[PDB]
């Protein structure tokens, strides 16, 4: 029932995300000089850098608003993806499924010590 435990939880898997070569992509705000369109496309750009910046600032309350973040940088790469078989969209996919697997049992764990707080 430890309210702040999901903060190292999520450092922790941003660091494994960090380690994965599928992350590459994701690990900076995309290239704008690369993808001169990308911004016509997509209007909030999210990383994992900035991620994970933003959770060393002390400026995520809660993992679920984490995952809001996290999951926004799948959306931005489903979106600007000319092909579902397009190599960096696939990666996208695979770190997804990791990242669903891995955050499932933090989101549990602080939801279950907030009502424990609350009883
Ligand atoms: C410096 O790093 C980048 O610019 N990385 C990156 C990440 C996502 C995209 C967007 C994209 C393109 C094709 N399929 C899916 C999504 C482009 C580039």
């Amino acid at each position: 029932y430890d309210i702040q435990a999901w903060k190292k939880q999520c450092e922790e898997l941003l660091n494994l995300i960090f380690q994965c070569e599928d992350s590459e992509p994701f690990r900076q705000p995309v290239d704008l000089l690369e993808y001169p369109d990308y911004r016509d496309i997509i209007d909030t750009p999210m990383d994992f850098a900035t991620v994970r910046e933003t959770l060393e600032a002390g400026n995520y309350e809660s993992p679920m608003e984490l995952c809001k973040d996290v999951r926004l940088i799948f959306s931005n790469s489903k979106a600007y993806t000319p092909s579902k078989r397009s190599r960096i969209y696939s990666m996208s996919l695979r770190l997804s499924a990791f990242f669903e697997e891995h955050i499932s049992s933090v989101l549990s764990d602080y939801k279950s010590a907030l009502r424990f707080h609350k009883r």
